[PDB]
């Protein structure tokens, strides 16, 4: 399988699953480097992340267990199509860049976190990414391009 992903078993239906333990991503599906990709992102902070503020909370106060459940529940209504990931991240991201729907933009390895920037690499153009853990918070993740 591409690089990440392994085979594991559901405990609640008995059928074998994908997981990915770079990005986090699972699904039931079995799944199908460049210098540089294309992401956007949405941004859940807690009180432990290196700057607890941001523009949609002057003091930022929540658990990291808190705002990992806000997370999940945004995957859920993005995977049933109840919701955009990009109408989403302009409504909730504690980034700046919820401002352009969470672009931003190009980067190379060297720029980012080296979580967030392990993570881009190993998804493939349209693929999302499960919850990603850094110093500034918790982040879903799509790459554009
Ligand atoms: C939800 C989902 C993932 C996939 C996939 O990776 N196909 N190769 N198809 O549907
Ligand atoms: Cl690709």
């Amino acid at each position: 399988l591409p690089p990440g992903w392994e085979k594991a078993m559901s405990r609640s239906s008995g059928r074998v699953y994908y997981f990915n333990h770079i990005t986090n991503a699972s699904q039931w599906e079995r799944p199908s480097e460049p210098a540089r990709v294309r992401c956007s992102h949405l941004l859940v902070k807690h009180s432990q992340s290196r700057r607890p503020s941001s523009w949609r909370q002057e003091k930022i106060t929540r658990t990291k267990e808190e705002a990992l459940e806000l997370i999940n529940g945004y995957i859920q209504k993005i995977k049933s199509g109840e919701e955009d990931f990009e109408s989403l991240a302009s409504q909730f991201s504690d980034c700046s860049s919820a401002k352009a729907r969470g672009d931003l933009g190009a980067f190379s390895r060297g720029q980012m976190q080296k979580p967030f920037e392990d993570a881009s690499f190993a998804l493939r153009t349209g693929e999302m990414s499960g919850p990603v853990f850094t110093d500034s918070g918790i982040h879903i993740i799509l790459r554009t391009e």
